[PDB]
């Protein structure tokens, strides 16, 4: 399968993200063959963000032979990011 | 629930989106009481198209309460849209 990297973009000053990051890091233990995630601080790098159009936190891009394919806004409980997750996880 | 509009940003030189557009009209004829469609030409509107960041077509954004949630690049089967759209569809 072609790797996989999630970026999760966030703010040190957000709440949801505080959440959201844990879980991101659950996930990418659990499917470290398949999928890297990595943390991008939109106020240490905001040309980055404003690069693939992070226009609020937490913004999760997931990127397939370096580009994005798909990009979810806000934060989502564990259920819900493994499932808009696997058709990828489980896709070439 | 809250109301959902799926932008669709298309090319008329497009290939993929071709295939595409018709399985989204099914998909908002078939969810009508959820979900309302709608096409952008990228060359008709290219700043609309910058403003939600769409380098490449087709480009799928969903949106809830009048700011995206999602957005998936590239063309892909009908099973495969369905199926991404289906939590939206079903969560409040
Ligand atoms: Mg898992
Ligand atoms: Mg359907």
């Amino acid at each position: 399968g072609a790797p996989l990297t999630l970026v999760d973009f966030f703010a040190p000053w957000c709440g949801p993200c505080r959440l959201v990051s844990p879980i991101l890091e659950e996930l990418a233990r659990d499917h470290a063959g398949r999928l890297k995630v990595v943390k991008v601080n939109v106020d240490e790098h905001p040309g980055l963000a404003a690069r693939y159009g992070v226009r609020s936190v937490p913004t999760l891009v997931l990127f397939r032979r370096g580009a994005p394919v798909a990009t979810w806004v806000g934060a989502s409980p564990r259920r819900v990011l493994e499932e808009r997750l696997r058709p990828y996880l489980e896709g070439r």
